[PDB]
């Protein structure tokens, strides 16, 4: 199974990520999660992000689309993957199309701008698995401790408000179209498209999702 994960920022892709690779068995392709870490270790390819993603800004296409290619040609990926942040502009979505990779599901999280800002301030991570919680929505069991390592949770450089603020501005002049683009691609028969209600509890969103995945 192949699903891309469309939304604007903190509308929950991630949190949700973690329970479709679970119960299919397929790794998370998070262009976001990736980034960070090209940026963290140095690696030749991605650490250019760093400022980029400070300002609130996109990064290239060519540059995202590079890390992409080489992360579905390992073989955990052989059998389906998710995608999650990936793709974010129309020409991310087109080199996809050029490449011939298709998928099954496109999965529109929907969530008001009023909450999204609340949302991502609060947000804390554990960066080697991808896992991320909220102080108040979704705290770990023990504070500031990832559930499943006991690992210190982390904050994000880009996560405060005005950062945010700018990232969905970029949303919704970049990505928003995405709803448009895959809409026409599942009227095609090229895939199935479905939108869910994020504002609903952790559980509950998870719970729509299975529905629709069945
Ligand atoms: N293809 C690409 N092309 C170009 N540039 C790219 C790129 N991909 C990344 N970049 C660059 O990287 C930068 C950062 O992008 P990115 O890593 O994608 O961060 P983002 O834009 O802020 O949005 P996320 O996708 O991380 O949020 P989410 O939808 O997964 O929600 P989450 O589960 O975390 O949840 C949010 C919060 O709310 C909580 N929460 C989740 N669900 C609920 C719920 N039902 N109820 C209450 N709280 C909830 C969570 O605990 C959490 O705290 C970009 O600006 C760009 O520079
Ligand atoms: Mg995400
Ligand atoms: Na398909």
């Amino acid at each position: 199974m192949r699903i891309i994960l469309l939304g604007a920022p903190g509308a929950g892709k991630g949190t949700q990520a973690q329970f479709i690779m679970e119960k299919y068995g397929i790794p998370q392709i998070s262009t976001g999660d990736m980034l960070r870490a090209a940026v963290k270790s140095g690696s030749e390819l991605g650490k250019q992000a760093k400022d980029i993603m400070d300002a609130g800004k996109l990064v290239t296409d060519e540059l995202v689309i590079a890390l992409v290619k080489e992360r579905i040609a390992q073989e955990d990926c052989r059998n389906g993957f998710l995608l999650d942040g990936f793709p974010r502009t129309i020409p991310q979505a087109d080199a996809m199309k050029e490449a011939g990779i298709n998928v099954d599901y496109v999965l529109e999280f929907d969530v008001p701008d009023e909450l999204i800002v609340d949302r991502i301030v609060g947000r804390r991570v554990h960066a080697p698995s991808g896992r991320v919680y909220h102080v108040k929505f979704n705290p770990p069991k023990v504070e500031g401790k990832d559930d499943v390592t006991g690992e210190e949770l982390t904050t994000r450089k880009d996560d405060q408000e005005e950062t945010v603020r700018k990232r969905l501005v970029e949303y919704h002049q970049m990505t928003a179209a995405l709803i448009g683009y895959y809409s026409k691609e599942a009227e095609a028969g090229n895939t199935k498209y479905a939108k869910v209600d994020g504002t609903k509890p952790v559980a509950e969103v998870r719970a729509d999702l299975e529905k629709i995945l069945g």
